[PDB]
């Protein structure tokens, strides 16, 4: 779809098999979801914001659905302020701005 | 144009008699400008993202050129990491989301 950005846009996202609402970021190179129990191995890690650094859970190569578009790639775990959908898959599912 | 997003979708963006490069930021509602001493009334505000919230100056209609594309908004000018163009100016430039 095109989505225009007088609201926030937010979408359902399908990780681990559980539905949620994401925030599609443009700013965000990464994809950072709040706490949330996904299935295998994960490792601790870093990442900073506009405010200074979390820790986070780096969950790779993971299965999710983006408003109908399939993705495989990195997911962080940690105390965000909300989930983001970041470069890394929305690359993935095709995703350019246009002006 | 259309922006992919294998990179940081930087811009040059012209504001008080300045260039700068600032991100196309779908994730933000506002736009936030690095330091800059800008005349004028202002108000205090604070905004929360990853890492915690900082101290922003918020100034009201303010002018913006981003890519040629004129804009007058809030910008919050304040101790970013980064220039971010939010969504308050995103939706005057016709930029949208497309997958
Ligand atoms: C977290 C989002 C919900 C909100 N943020 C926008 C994001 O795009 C932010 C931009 C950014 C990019 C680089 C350094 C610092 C900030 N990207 C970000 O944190 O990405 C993380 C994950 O991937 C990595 O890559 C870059 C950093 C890592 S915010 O700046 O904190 C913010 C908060 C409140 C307002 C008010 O106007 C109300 O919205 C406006 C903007």
């Amino acid at each position: 779809p095109q989505i225009t950005l007088w609201k926030r846009p937010l979408v359902t996202i399908k990780i681990g098999g559980q539905l949620k609402e994401a925030l599609l970021d443009t700013g965000a190179d990464d994809t950072v979801l709040e706490e949330m129990n996904l299935p295998g191995r994960w490792k601790p890690k870093m990442i900073g914001g506009i405010g200074g650094f979390i820790k986070v859970r780096q969950y790779d190569q993971i299965l999710i659905e983006i408003c109908g578009h399939k993705a495989i790639g990195t997911v962080l775990v940690g105390p965000t302020p909300v989930n983001i959908i970041g470069r890394n898959l929305l690359t993935q599912i095709g995703c350019t701005l246009n002006f």
